[PDB]
């Protein structure tokens, strides 16, 4: 006979990730670097994470999971040439000035040349040959010539620089940035014209194209929009650095990103910082605040966030006070991104197929709500499905738990 049975085969987002465009003196220029918190970055850029140089990108990883990050210039690669050999960085920048080459005699075997590269005084490649064919490029630099070779005590490679960026730079950055998935950007640089573009840039992918997204500034509050973070001042650390508003935008951003859409940053004190810079009076905090500005305060020896909110100040009927607050962003682009992808990937307009999307946005929502992201959420009235001929179309409440106000959400689905 024939035996036949069946069985049925089952199948919110995170966050987490940060980007940043900089200025480096090492590294692949015009390339998106991905570093994930906790990894080495010696091997691609030259430095150790708690080298002054990489400052920035240890300030981002402290609360964010990934960075992606862009290095605007290419800068000037360091050589020397010692007889027939070249020796030129791998990449160009000033980091290229502190490798020195070094070309002895093999002591075994005086018929060939132990090639050392140092770099800050120690040596981290030796290479046997017996003449510079039989060389091989290391993590810093490259070899050129031909012939034999010629010793030599110490050859330090110069002529390398940073050069200086232009702003063109950074409209490379945003068009390779916008291809990759992220949550914020930071911008540490006082430059306002820079700040209006990533301020357009912002307003673009989140408005016109459906990428929720954040950009950090540096006091820049005339932003007036809640894609945007304003930092107004910087922090001290324990180690007694000082750091500005602007190199303050790394760790915002990261903590940002790393926030889950049911924390807020508000009071969380900047990870490592001891007092805040410059300080401000009761009636200076009140009127930033009222400016659309995250600013720090000093408390019980650390810098706390005074308040977790982004720029919007010009508040509407349809986009209230509760847009400024940054939890408030998190849990909407959370419903924005997510949506988007679940529709996307797992989805005809109909009645059965109106109540299937009905059932799993009601499922998300419930998600939100056990997590404590939502509350006051009510399956059965907060959100319906209605019918264009292939037009779908979802209506929902969503109850932030940092606001005392509902939220309309509509939901246009085309195929």
């Amino acid at each position: 006979g024939v035996y036949i049975n069946f069985k049925s085969e089952p199948q919110l987002g995170e966050r987490g990730i940060v980007s940043m465009p900089l200025i480096l003196s090492w590294g692949e220029p015009g390339k998106m670097i991905t570093i994930e918190a906790g990894d080495d970055v010696f091997p691609k850029l030259g430095y150790s994470i708690m080298d002054a140089q990489l400052r920035l990108i240890n300030e981002a990883l402290k609360r964010a999971k990934t960075l992606l990050l862009y290095r605007l210039n290419a800068g000037t690669k360091a050589a020397v040439t010692v007889g027939n050999l070249t020796v030129t960085a791998k990449w160009g920048g000033a980091r290229g000035n502190d490798i020195t080459l070094v070309i002895q005699e093999n002591i075994d075997d005086e018929t060939k040349f132990d090639v050392s590269t140092l770099v800050d005084g120690a040596e981290l490649d030796k290479q046997t040959v017996s003449d510079i064919a039989g060389l091989a490029a290391n993590d810093w630099v490259i070899f050129s010539g031909t012939g034999a070779l010629t010793e030599t005590a110490g050859a330090p490679l110069i002529n390398g620089s940073d050069g200086a960026v232009t702003n063109q730079a950074y409209i490379d950055y945003l068009a390779a940035v916008e291809i990759f998935d992220f949550n914020t950007i930071a911008l540490p640089s006082t430059d306002d014209a820079l700040k209006a573009t990533f301020t357009a840039f912002a307003k673009r992918l989140r408005d016109d194209e459906g990428k929720k997204i954040q950009v950090v500034l540096e006091n820049y509050p005339a932003a007036d929009y809640e894609g945007v973070i304003s930092v107004k001042n910087g922090v001290v650390l324990a180690d007694g650095t000082i750091l500005t508003a602007a190199q303050a935008t790394a760790w915002v951003a990261g903590a940002t990103a790393g926030a889950r859409v049911n924390e807020s940053l508000t009071y969380q004190g900047y990870d490592e910082a001891v007092d805040v810079a410059p300080r401000y009076t009761n009636a200076q905090i009140i009127a930033a605040l009222q400016a659309g500005e995250f600013l720090f305060t000093a408390s019980d020896n650390q810098a706390l966030v005074e308040q977790d909110i982004n720029t919007l100040t010009s508040f509407t009927a349809d986009k209230g006070k509760q847009f400024a607050k940054n939890r408030v962003i998190r849990v909407l682009d959370g419903i924005n991104n997510d949506f988007v992808r679940i529709f996307s990937k797992f989805y005809s307009n109909n009645a059965d197929g109106r109540n299937l999307l009905k059932s799993e946005c009601i499922n998300y929502m419930n998600t939100l709500q056990d997590i404590d992201a939502i509350k006051n959420f009510d399956g059965q009235t907060d959100l319906t499905v209605q019918s264009d001929v292939d037009a779908v179309y979802i209506e929902a409440y969503a109850w932030p738990v940092d606001s005392i106000e509902k939220i309309y959400v509509r939901v246009r689905i085309k195929l």
